[PDB]
């Protein structure tokens, strides 16, 4: 045996996402030791132990373990309540001695609101609205994620709606130039997720100015959208 190689058979990467397709919830380890002609002769995944820190330090906590099928094993890392993203140094163990390092790598792709912009700068109310502007003042804006895609109401979820729900999650308040005509929203919570959506309650015919501002995390800039409810 010249030396031993350490093998990935996948991307060498765990998804602590819950909602990416293709799953990508492992890592796979083989173990092969090799001739100095570079030929394989042994398989010894089943003969070492692979471990990782004792003691957490980079909030990365993964799982290894075995994976026998048809006299074939695979060591298998999994995730284990990983709080952070990055790379997790793994010690592969013939009994005693230390054989190679491999370094898995836990990511985070779930989609986050990451840009909002307004498409038009004032806003007019009908009847179809039935009093509510969220509706009117969702559809004036454009949600897009880390990757830049948008973020949209899927009609196959409608259950939530995905598009208020991103919004949400980066929004701290909306302040109404007047809550005489409609209410300002500090609790963003109150921006209710049904089929029906509501939040933003006409108490009065006028014309006032609602201002989104959004969380320091998201570095969003403040939003203004007029918005006009006349009366009958
Ligand atoms: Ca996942
Ligand atoms: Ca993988
Ligand atoms: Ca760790
Ligand atoms: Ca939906």
């Amino acid at each position: 045996v010249a030396n031993y190689q350490i093998k990935v058979l996948d991307d060498g990467k765990i998804d602590k996402s819950a909602t990416e397709s293709p799953a990508n919830n492992d890592v796979q380890l083989k173990v092969y030791a090799v001739d100095a002609n570079g030929n394989i002769v042994g398989d010894i995944t089943n003969d070492v132990t692979i471990t990782s820190e004792a003691t957490d330090t980079n909030g990365v906590i993964v799982n290894a373990s075995k994976s026998t099928a048809n006299g074939d094993t695979v060591y298998v890392i999994t995730d284990n309540g990983s709080k952070k993203v990055g790379k997790e140094t793994l010690t592969v163990k013939l009994g005693t001695v230390t054989l190679g390092t491999v370094d898995v790598e836990v990511i985070d792709t779930t989609l986050k609101a990451t840009v909002v912009t307004k498409k038009a700068d004032l806003i007019e109310l009908d009847a179809a609205d039935n009093g509510d502007a969220l509706a009117k003042l969702l559809a004036n804006l454009d949600i897009k994620d880390q990757n830049g895609n948008p973020m949209v109401d899927s009609a196959a979820t409608p259950n939530t709606n995905e598009k208020l729900q991103a919004l949400k999650s980066v929004l701290s308040g909306i302040v109404s130039s007047d809550t005489s005509v409609i209410g300002s929203v500090s609790n963003v919570d109150n921006l209710k997720d049904d089929a029906s959506i509501s939040g933003l309650a006409v108490k009065k015919a006028g014309t006032v100015t609602l201002t989104l501002v959004f969380n320091e995390d998201s570095k969003i800039a403040p939003i203004a959208i007029t918005v006009k409810a006349p009366a009958a």
